[PDB]
């Protein structure tokens, strides 16, 4: 089989309320091969079919998909927001293209600053984001944002923003692209 440069882990989140946020996170599977990635993707529910209040997260092995993880606490995220009416037309395409960015190490020189990606399915609107390790590394953050924006094919006129997890936790953009 053909190996990937990193081992990745898929996590699932289900909003409960009678549970603490951390207790609602569940590790689903791990893979480090091209064949194993496709085996997972071809046999698990699509993001567009998840119930409102759930999330899928793909993070490098060893990094939990939460602000508290050492590799995320000083970091932040590039955020993509979508309307509820775009669930069946763009959500799945955006998520898969995002996954291929991660697994295919599309950020080259700054690959070590990437922690993972998260897709949130909500009644008000869906969100997809790429999490990075340091919200102060301007060159790294800016590079990832530009590469990501181009890959998704977003019209060069609709700017996306980068938010530090610290700011998100204390409810806005450190950078825009
Ligand atoms: C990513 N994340 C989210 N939460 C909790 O989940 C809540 C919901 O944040 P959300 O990321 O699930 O998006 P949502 O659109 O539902 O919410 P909104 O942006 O607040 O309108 C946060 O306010 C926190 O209470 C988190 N709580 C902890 N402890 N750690 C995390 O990494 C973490």
């Amino acid at each position: 089989k053909h190996p990937l440069q990193n081992r990745w882990a898929l996590w699932f989140f289900k909003n409960d309320k009678s549970k603490t946020w951390q207790a609602n996170l569940r590790l689903i599977s791990k893979f480090d091969t091209v064949e194993d990635f496709w085996a997972l993707y071809n046999h698990i529910q699509l993001s567009s079919n998840l119930m409102p209040g759930c999330d899928y997260s793909l993070f490098k092995d060893g990094i939990e998909p939460m602000w508290e993880d050492e590799k995320n606490k000083r970091g932040g995220r590039w955020l993509i927001t979508l309307n509820k009416q775009q669930r069946r037309s763009d959500l799945d395409r955006f998520w898969l293209e995002t996954l291929l960015c991660l697994i295919g190490e599309s950020f080259d020189d700054y690959s070590d600053d990437v922690c993972g990606a998260v897709v949130n399915v909500r009644a008000k609107g869906d969100k997809i984001a790429i999490w990075t390790t340091e919200c102060e590394n301007r060159d790294a953050v800016t590079h990832i944002g530009r590469v990501y924006k181009e890959r998704l094919g977003l019209p060069p006129k609709i700017v996306i923003g980068y938010q530090s997890h610290a700011d998100t936790a204390t409810k806005k953009n450190r950078f825009v692209v």
